[PDB]
């Protein structure tokens, strides 16, 4: 087993590199997270067993805007602008 | 077993590079997430078994803008603008 | 078992290097968060198990922007701004 | 086994290494997190067995913005501003 | 088992380095944390066993902002401002 990445390198680049090997567990390398909402995960083992009553509402109100100029995407040679 | 990637780079590229291996286990390189929103996930073993009265409601108001100049979408020499 | 990154630089780069080698357990390497919410999270062992009463709500309010001039993008030789 | 990672460096670069090596148990290497908001974790063993009123309500309001000139993006040769 | 990180440097560079070898638990190597607002965590063992009420109300106002000018992106030859 041989494994070889980037043997040489002369100029200035900008680089990212993961490189895994298993051989006979989880993992996350790269990971990126905006604006998550997640309501009620993994709520107990038995709960509301019997008799419940529950009253679930949200609210998140308001104009929302997202700009991203680049999502995984790099340049070489340009000229980027968010006005 | 041989496995060889950018063996010799001159210029100054930008690289993104992900290399794995297995022999004889989840995993996740390269994520990205914006407004994920989920709901009771996973909820419980035996909830709301027997008598169960729920008001489920949700709201998220508003005008939403997503502009992207480039997703998974590298350049070489351009010039990118989002006014 | 021969693993080798990055032998020989010579010039000015700026890299982002991960290596993980596993031989026969979780794990995160690069992790990024912004606004993460999440109610009710992993909520006991029986909880609310006969008679329960929940008024729940959820309010975020305001017009909400999020400007990104480069996720997970690199450069070369760029100009970026972000008026 | 034998990982060797950058043998040889002249010039003058930015570099970010994790090396993680396992042979025959968790860990976080490089971790950012900004407004984080989860209530309620990990609530007890058995909380609010028989009876219980809860009024559960949350406020966070206001204009809010988020400007990130990169994330997760090295640069080589450039210029970067946030006006 | 042999690992080598980093044998000759010759020019002035800025490196941050982590290594773990683990041979037959926890850690955290590299960790930033910026308002993190978590309420009632590890509520004891059994509270609010048998009858409770309950008010829970939480307001942090304003508006907020939060400029980063990079997250996890060294640089090179560059020049950073964030007016």
């Amino acid at each position: 087993l041989m494994v070889k990445v980037l043997d040489a390198v002369r100029g200035s680049p900008a680089i990212n590199v993961a490189v895994h090997v298993f051989r006979k567990f989880v993992e996350g390398i790269y990971k990126v997270e905006i604006d998550t909402k997640s309501y009620w995960k993994a709520l107990g083992s038995s709960p509301f067993h019997e008799h419940a009553e529950v009253v679930f509402t949200a609210n998140d109100s308001g104009p929302r805007r997202y700009t991203i100029a680049a999502l995984l995407s790099p340049y070489s040679y340009s000229t980027t602008a968010v006005v």
